[PDB]
């Protein structure tokens, strides 16, 4: 979307996958979905490094929703939204923050709040605007494929329409299968900034896995139609929560990295652990998915040892290298050269462990290196020429 | 097994899921199959807590064999183990510990090194006894299911005849589906201390997930079966590893103590964490495991909500309950009675966390409480009537 918006992947926060729809304030004051979770949120983004990182977006998901007033505009439950949306952007805004909401092209969202119809696409786009809103995500529940295809596009233009710069977050993609020719991507480019192309993320390694795999499958699809403006949409980054273990959450964060996907958490950052925290704010990871090309990476090799390496092409002649173990029994010597790795001419490199920080010199292309590679986890290269 | 052995699951440390098939001394000194890793894992196993609590085998896995001599008698490689196994069997009698080792009924380990076929079966019978080991596995590769049948029956005798208590560890069921009517569990209570039932455990929740899936599927059958010296055995303990979450962790303590399963880590007790050693030296997650009257646990409840309910009966009218999430959203609060999960009426009950420490006291049947569980989580609770 030519909206002078996400020329690199969003960064930030979404309140979904750790939060869910626990509108329970009564019981649940400190977790529920509040004016308050969103404030504290926030607080600890401008205080904890989160937002000097770059991570800038607070999204807002589903069942933040009161009804629709007396003359149809939405308004957010007032329980738990008493000061309403307006304050809730003003304080984002003050923390250098951006305020993402959430929507449904259909009868309802998923979660059954009232849904943007097709004739209240424009009312609801004037209201986000109105409210400062920086974001939407546009849900797709309840709708038929002829209301998606006449709703996606019009809420694009609505959204255009009001003058307020606006990232839009379409998930029209993933109720359609998420490939041609049911899916047209020339089209998701020129109308958001980015599309959830599949299935919900869950708290498991099992959901990261079924994710990549996918996207892997259909790579030679969906790797050109990313970048600077319009991303892939993988979901979700898990780290900080219950399913994954250290190496899984190390693995996500660099294979999310590769793809230039969104980095867009879903944790309590009020009692996040400093190994997530060290994750999540690794400043050459954060580089690397930001880089200014917005190329997103492929797999490049798999091997029968289980070892699969991804690599995507950055700025200045660099690259990220990801080596990534599916193997279940131990630590593994990964044996290869960039020779290998389809790496040409007479360059000689060096590479920086993203995670390790050490430094691998004098790699020319027919350099056999060995990399230990823990189950389930990563071992990533920012690799570049030197002279 | 009527040998005296194992009245209670046997407790230790198994060299395979973490350190496998690894020969490489060369390269990796400190993680290949070699007497140099037996002995510093026995040293931990002295030092830090663990055979106090309980742990006491340190178990051989397969890749020990070095052939046979020209008497046939079974010898370890000689540059893994060059002080050969009495010295190892020595070493660790004199730390406490006890030796447990690996052979295959069949024609080959199923690494390939030497089997253990029927005509080898008595003389690495009286080899292992005057070895002094304590515990033997013996597998099932590379061989017909009737040479099984004669086999391990035969295993049985045969160190029944050397006068000394060895620990019989069977994994014939896992060759023969596991269930009726190829699997004659009175048969093989008769003939083994514990039997492996299923699949090798991964490093991975999913393989966790599976093994757990299949025991409550067939818990009908298998319940029953198990008892003390004669125990259903799930697999290796994947505590302090790669695959599981700090919550998956807990999850399998909790799961393989209310199924009365050996409790068999295979880690490294070198680098293990406080949080993981914490799991594994639980002093009443141990005393629940080693209760006097070995009856196995069940699953008594499965909610639409995704929470399971397994109940164990313990010596004292004790009780083991733990409820285990098998949501992958976020924590959640379920809501449940004693009289709910089928207790007996008019006893007052007093619960104690096994995790937490906490103690919950007078519980009747109708009274309502919330556990908080957290997404491939548990909560585990020691329960008793009170006067
Ligand atoms: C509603 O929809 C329209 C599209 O139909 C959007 O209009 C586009 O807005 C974007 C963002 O503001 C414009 O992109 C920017 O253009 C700037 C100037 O380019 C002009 O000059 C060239 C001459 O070759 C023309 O071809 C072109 O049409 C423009 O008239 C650039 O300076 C900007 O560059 C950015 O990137 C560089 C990195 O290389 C940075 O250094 C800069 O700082 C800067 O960030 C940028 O490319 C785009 O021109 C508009 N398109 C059209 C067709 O008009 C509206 O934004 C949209 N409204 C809303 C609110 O959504
Ligand atoms: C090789 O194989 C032989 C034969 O199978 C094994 O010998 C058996 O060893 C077990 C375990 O030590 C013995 O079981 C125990 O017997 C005790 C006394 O039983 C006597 O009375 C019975 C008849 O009632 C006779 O059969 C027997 O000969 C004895 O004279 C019991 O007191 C023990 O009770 C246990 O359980 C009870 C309740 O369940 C508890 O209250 C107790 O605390 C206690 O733990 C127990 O049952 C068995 O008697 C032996 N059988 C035979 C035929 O000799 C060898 O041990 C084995 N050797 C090796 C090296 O592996
Ligand atoms: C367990 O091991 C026995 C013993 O034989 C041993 O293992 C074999 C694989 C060979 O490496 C032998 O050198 C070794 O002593 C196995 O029995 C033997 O199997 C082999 C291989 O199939 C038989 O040879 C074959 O004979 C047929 C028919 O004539 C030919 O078509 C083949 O080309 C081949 O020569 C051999 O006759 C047999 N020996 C005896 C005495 O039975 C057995 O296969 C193995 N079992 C299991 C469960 O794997
Ligand atoms: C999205 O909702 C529309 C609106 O109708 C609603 O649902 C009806 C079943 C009923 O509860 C009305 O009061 C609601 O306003 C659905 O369009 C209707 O579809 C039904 C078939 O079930 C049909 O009988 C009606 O004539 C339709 N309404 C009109 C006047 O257009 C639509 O089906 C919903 N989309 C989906 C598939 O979820
Ligand atoms: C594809 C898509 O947007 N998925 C969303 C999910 O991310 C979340 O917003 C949920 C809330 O009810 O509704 C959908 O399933
Ligand atoms: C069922 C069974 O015993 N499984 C074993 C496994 O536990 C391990 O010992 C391995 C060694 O090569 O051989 C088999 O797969
Ligand atoms: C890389 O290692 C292999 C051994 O597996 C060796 O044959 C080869 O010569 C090495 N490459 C170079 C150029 O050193
Ligand atoms: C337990 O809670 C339920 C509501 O879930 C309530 O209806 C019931 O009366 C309660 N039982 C007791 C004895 O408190």
């Amino acid at each position: 979307l030519d909206n002078g918006l996400l020329q690199t992947p969003p960064m930030g926060w979404l309140a979904w996958e750790r939060f869910r729809c626990n509108i329970n304030c009564d019981e649940d004051p400190k977790n529920c979905i509040s004016e308050q979770l969103f404030m504290e949120m926030a607080d600890r983004m401008a205080q904890d490094g989160w937002r000097d990182m770059g991570y800038t977006y607070l999204n807002i998901d589903d069942c933040w929703i009161g009804g629709r007033d007396a003359s149809g505009r939405l308004m957010p439950d007032p329980k738990r939204f008493p000061h309403g949306i307006p304050f809730l952007a003003d304080y984002v805004h003050s923390l250098g923050l951006k305020l993402g909401i959430y929507a449904d092209m259909g009868n309802f969202t998923c979660m059954g709040y009232p849904g943007t119809t097709l004739d209240k696409v424009v009312q609801d786009a004037q209201t986000f605007a109105e409210w400062k809103v920086d974001m939407l995500k546009l849900d797709g529940c309840f709708s038929t494929p002829e209301e998606r295809a006449q709703g996606y596009p019009k809420m694009a233009a609505a959204l255009n329409a009001t003058g307020r710069p606006i990232a839009f977050s379409c998930s029209w993609p993933a109720y359609e299968g998420g490939l041609p020719p049911r899916v047209q991507y020339s089209l998701l480019a020129d109308i958001c900034n980015l599309w959830r192309n599949y299935d919900d993320i869950q708290d498991s390694w099992w959901s990261v896995l079924s994710i990549l795999n996918w996207f892997v499958e259909h790579q030679d699809i969906l790797q050109p139609v990313a970048g600077p403006g319009h991303w892939n949409d993988p979901d979700m980054l898990l780290i900080g929560n219950f399913g994954l273990s250290l190496e899984q959450s190390r693995a996500q964060m660099a294979l999310w990295t590769v793809l230039a996907a969104p980095l867009l958490m879903s944790t309590d950052l009020r009692t996040i652990s400093a190994q997530n925290m060290d994750i999540l704010q690794n400043p050459l990871m954060i580089k690397i998915n930001q880089d200014p090309l917005g190329i997103q990476g492929r797999r490049i090799h798999k091997e029968k040892s289980l070892i699969e390496v991804y690599m995507r092409p950055l700025s200045n002649k660099a690259s990220a290298l990801v080596f990534f173990s599916c193997r279940t029994d131990m630590p593994y010597r990964y044996h290869s050269s960039l020779g290998q790795l389809n790496f040409t001419g007479s360059v000689i490199y060096e590479a920086q462990d993203v995670y390790s920080g050490d430094i691998i010199s004098g790699l020319r292309d027919e350099t056999n290196f060995t990399v230990i590679i823990n189950p389930s986890g990563v071992v990533m290269w920012y690799l570049y020429p030197i002279k």
